[PDB]
């Protein structure tokens, strides 16, 4: 009939039109930190692929989709629903 699994990205909004933008270039103070309940994976370039129980360091978390660190010093994006700060 159907598995059992959690929805889908809450509706995620990096990205949709052909031209892109991209204008990183300000400063961030702040020591946060979150936590993936569960694993996910990089369905796009933008993204990042977290792992269950997985801590990073919360960048700018405003929209449905939050920002974050890992220890390799990449950065990507991630559906807040697949995650939880602690």
């Amino acid at each position: 009939h159907m598995k059992e699994r959690p929805p889908p990205v809450p509706n995620p909004d990096y990205n949709s039109l052909k031209k892109g933008s991209l204008v990183k270039n300000l400063h961030m103070t702040e020591e946060v930190i979150v936590i993936a309940k569960w694993d996910y994976t990089a369905q796009q370039d933008q993204e990042l692929d977290i792992k269950k129980n997985e801590r990073l360091w919360l960048l700018d978390d405003s929209k449905t989709w939050w920002r974050v660190r890992n220890a390799a010093n990449r950065t990507g994006y991630v559906p807040s629903n697949y995650v939880e700060r602690k």
